[PDB]
DNA sequence: GATCATATTGTCCAGACAGT
DNA sequence: ACTGTCTGGACTGGTCGGCGCTATGATC
RNA sequence: UUUUUUUUUUUUUUUUUUUUGCGCCGACC
């Protein structure tokens, strides 16, 4: 059968298991020779596997690309210290002694220590606090118990270096330098017993096998060798650090061998020790990496590890996958919410397997008979016996009259199949949804507008990736978990996220304000446009001129549910006294007559009953993101379906409705009259006034110091209030002269886009530029710009722009502008990396936490985290408005629903 | 004129550490 | 027991494409 | 007129079915 991998455990390759393993000694540093072929005995050796595809494998006897490639190992003339475990051979060689070769340590200290590890082992914490307590009271044993020799004090040296600050005859104190081979015997003393004591495994890790004696040269298809377009091979940074080390063991050896005198030994030691340093770890501080010839600085095993490009990161938390696409998006609102559009290149190019069973053989061998080249077909062929067949003109008649049950057709991508759809990056689980494939001719990805807020994507050149699952159990996960409308509530705040946009909410806007009318021809024309299942027209509210004619708010109703109720204040609503007789109203009968609510009817209060709207005017506060009301009342009462329903009628509605009556901004939507600029301009002078008498009050020292300020800052803070007053009373003066007619003030208020701070800047002025929350200070010496007077802390010398957008800004306005728009630039450029980083931080350290089917929430280990996930056991997704249950919502539709 | 060994050894935050 | 100092580390994801770079000195 | 060496049987053919890495620069969201 198959087994999986249920544990790993880690520890310290001992010589006997590295020579073991080992398929093969290397002794030759040369690769290949002047034909190309590989050297015995090198690097590159057969024994080793095979890169090649005309070489053949010693060991395993297969070619290329199937090899999985086999262990070597290096005989090291001397011993060396594994940089890695220098600072745990410092330790121990501290903890131990020197002669006797036993921990510093009483019996009776031993023993309870031994009776406290078992206590406190789960918490690897508590492990290491109870490891660095028996280092540090055996470090300042300076006599052994076991046998009373006397210790002397080690001193570690970056990176390998250990000195033993030995007395002489006359008390004279010497550093002695203890070589590896002296470490790795001192190291080979130390019994099995002590060795838990120490943090070390009695037959995982010895304390003796952190003093390399055997290399293991790695495998090469770990080090795949290249060959360049001019025949020139390159060679991995690993290959070459394994030649300088092959090339100074050999040296080492045969000086050795020769007999030469001890200052070359150490020479050479030195140099070896160096070269496996720098192998294990090129970033070693106190080390001057290993560079190449043109002097690159060479990556080794530690490099190949960490890092955003390491094995970990790069390869396998993340990796790149095959059946995957990418391309341009554009809009459509024509799809549901749930599909996506494919290029027709893309859907031919990307295939799904599918087994041939008994009720789709029909399609699976039209799809082989049509082939790759024709649409809808299929580009391979999967047999029962396991092999591929490519399919082509030749063979695609034979294929399918051999096609049977087992069989697998990859066939092109067709109309309802599941892929998903991402885009990048993903801060939260709505970056991926899983959607369905519409295919379309031309070579952009097609994404319906409501579907854009989760995906905070917009239609500038933005690019997003398609992924098609290629198993059943993935298309079944991504199916029922995955689809766009299970997700229309965000779970972050518990609120709607897949809602309606800009236009939509100016279309409704447009169809349910008061007054709005349609013909006949006007409304059937909606209907069929929206989708609407709608057979006959309603009763005509009005006449006029002999023409029967519809209120929009009638033709609004149609989407609702006949036993919906609801009424609530939109963001139109900016007379509360119309309001409160409404809420009175239904206050008193909880049923009031619909005759009744049209007559005191208000557009800022939208009354739904029975699912007619009686009241009120459609805006963000209806169906938008974080703020409809009545889209998070239709998803958690009707389901996702309806809802998804209720989203793709009403935004085709919207848009059929401002796409032809006509939605435009001009130059003269920002137009004032000249009374209006008088009393803006009367207002920025009045201002400056007032500035220019703090100044002097400044000046001449009557300004009174605010509490734990000086008078700079005080005056600063001042100035900026009266600023940011003149600005406010300028912006309510533009607000004052801007109705509802205008279509920039309607997109402003109703939520759709823009704000009316917006319009402010482009009619009234501008007003004060600010970095950092400062006024305008870097440049000259007491000014800002050589055009103003040195010293001078008026209003215009400090950033404050008195000019509009329409009326034109001055070349200074101008540059302070530009400071303003560079900071909010920079700001935003600085924060995405931190924010980033927190993010993975987060992820990295909740990514465990999942709520198990008692309620609980545990680590891997089996700590309870929380005994109830949120303290109540409700989904945040699920959570209304934060709370558990909505009681008062509840009570309310329930004695409606029973009433009426 | 062809080949062959050899080719060098950037601020900030947090934990550990001499000094008083 | 505090306090300033030395040392280690990580530096938001994806995508697009381009542009170099991967021997040399001394015999026989 | 003289010592201290030993001896024997069971394993077959002329040969065979797919550019990695390094660093830089610009740019999109
Ligand atoms: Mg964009
Ligand atoms: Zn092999
Ligand atoms: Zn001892």
């Amino acid at each position: 059968m198959k087994k999986v991998i249920g544990s790993i455990e880690f520890g310290i390759l001992s010589p006997q298991e590295i020579r073991k393993m080992s398929a093969a000694e290397i002794t030759v540093p040369d690769t290949y020779d002047d034909d190309g072929y590989p050297i015995e005995g090198g690097l590159m050796d057969k024994r080793l596997g095979v890169i090649d595809p005309g070489l053949r494998c010693e060991t395993c006897g297969a070619r290329a690309g199937e090899c999985p490639g086999h262990f070597g190992h290096i005989e090291l003339a001397r011993p060396v210290i594994h940089v890695g475990f220098a600072k745990t051979i410092h330790r121990v060689l501290e903890s131990t002694c020197r002669e006797c070769g036993r921990i510093k340590l009483t019996d009776e200290e031993i023993e309870e220590y031994m009776q406290k590890f078992e206590v406190m082992g789960d918490r690897k914490g508590a492990v290491d606090k109870l490891i660095k307590e028996i280092h540090k009271k055996a470090k300042e044993r300076m006599v052994c118990p076991h046998c009373g020799a006397p210790q002397f004090p080690i001193k570690f040296e970056r990176p390998t270096i250990y000195w033993e600050l030995r007395k002489d005859e006359e008390g004279n104190e010497y550093k002695h330098r203890m070589m590896p081979s002296e470490v790795r015997d001192r190291l080979e003393k130390i019994p099995d017993k002590d060795l838990p004591l120490l943090g070390l495994h009695p037959e995982k890790s010895r304390p003796e096998w952190m003093v390399l004696t055997v290399l293991p040269v790695p495998p090469v298809t770990m080090r795949p060798s290249i060959t360049l377009e001019s025949g020139i091979r390159a060679e991995d940074d690993l290959t070459h650090k394994l030649v300088d080390i092959i090339r100074i063991n050999n040296r080492l050896k045969s000086n050795i061998e020769a007999g030469a005198p001890q200052l070359i030994i150490e020479d050479l030691w030195d140099l070896l020790q160096y070269h496996v340093t720098t192998y294990i770890n090129n970033e070693t501080s106190g080390v001057p990496p290993a560079k190449h010839k043109s002097g690159r600085p060479l990556k080794t095993l530690a490099q190949r590890l960490k890092g955003k490009e390491g094995r970990f990161r790069g390869n396998l938390s993340g990796k790149r996958v095959n059946f995957s696409a990418r391309t341009v998006i554009s809009p459509d609102p024509m799809i549901s919410i749930n599909e996506v559009g494919v290029p027709l290149a893309v859907a031919m190019e990307l295939t799904v397997p599918e087994k041939v069973t008994e009720f789709n053989y029909e399609k699976l061998k039209q799809r082989v008979l049509n082939g790759p080249e024709k649409y809808p077909g299929a580009n391979y062929v999967i047999d029962p016996e396991g092999r591929r067949i490519r399919l082509m003109e030749s063979n695609r008649e034979l294929i399918a009259e051999k096609l049977d049950i087992g069989w697998t057709v990859e066939r092109h991508l067709e109309d309802g199949d599941v892929v998903l759809f991402n885009r990048q990056p993903s801060l939260h689980r709505m970056s991926i949804m899983a959607h369905r494939v519409r295919v379309m001719p031309y070579r952009t990805f097609r994404l319906n507008l409501p579907v854009c807020p989760p995906y905070n994507a917009d239609f500038d050149g933005d690019e997003m990736n398609l992924h098609v699952p290629q198993t059943e159990e993935a298309q079944a996960e991504a199916k029922i978990l995955m689809e766009v409308q299970n997700h229309i509530i965000s779970p972050r705040y518990g609120g709607p996220l897949i809602a309606g946009i800009q236009d939509h909410i100016s279309g409704g806007y447009l169809l349910t304000r008061e007054g709005a009318y349609f013909t006949r021809y006007e409304v059937e024309q909606m209907l069929m446009f929206a989708g609407m299942d709608v057979n006959e027209l309603p009763e005509p509210d009005k006449y006029e001129n002999g023409e029967p004619l519809w209120s929009g708010k009638t033709i609004f109703s149609l989407l609702l549910p006949d036993d919906l109720t609801i009424w609530y204040r939109n963001k139109l609503c900016d007379e509360p006294e119309r309001c409160e007789a409404l809420e009175k109203l239904i206050e008193e009968k909880l049923i009031p007559d619909p005759e009744e609510v049209r007559k005191l009817a208000y557009d800022g209060f939208v009354y739904i009953q029975n699912g007619k709207l009686l009241s009120g005017a459609v805006d963000k506060k209806a169906y938008g993101r974080e703020d409809g009301k009545l889209l998070d009342i239709i998803v958690r009462e009707y389901g996702v379906e309806r809802a998804r329903q209720f989203l793709d009628q009403v935004t085709k509605l919207t848009i059929w409705v401002i796409t032809h009556k006509g939605f435009t901004t001009a130059i003269d939507d920002e137009d004032l009259p000249q009374e209006a600029i008088d009393r803006i301009h009367e207002i920025i002078r009045e201002a400056e006034e007032k500035v220019q008498r703090l100044i002097e009050a400044y000046k001449r020292g009557e300004l009174e110091p605010l509490p734990g300020k000086t008078l700079e800052e005080t005056l600063e803070s001042k100035i900026m209030a009266v600023l940011a007053e003149a600005r406010d009373n300028a912006g309510k003066v533009a607000e004052r002269y801007l109705g509802m007619n205008n279509h920039a003030v309607i997109m402003a208020k109703t939520g759709a886009r823009g704000k009316i701070l917006n319009i402010t800047q482009m009619a009234a002025m501008l007003g004060q530029q600010s970095i950092r929350g400062k006024r305008l200070y870097r440049g000259y010496r007491g000014r800002v710009l050589t055009h103003f007077k040195p010293g001078d802390l008026g209003a215009r010398a400090r950033g404050f722009v008195t000019n509009s957008y329409k009326s034109g800004l001055t070349p200074q306005e101008y540059f302070f502008h530009a400071m303003g728009g560079r900071e909010g630039l920079v700001d935003t450029a600085v924060r995405t990396a931190q924010s980033g980083y927190m993010q993975r931080r987060l992820i990295n350290a909740l990514q465990d936490l999942k709520v198990d089917y008692d309620g609980t929430v545990r680590d891997p280990t089996g700590i309870i985290v929380q005994f109830k996930y949120g303290e109540d056991g409700v989904d945040p997704m699920k959570s209304w408005q934060g709370k558990t249950v909505d009681v008062d919502r509840v009570i309310v539709r329930t004695l409606l629903k029973m009433r009426g």
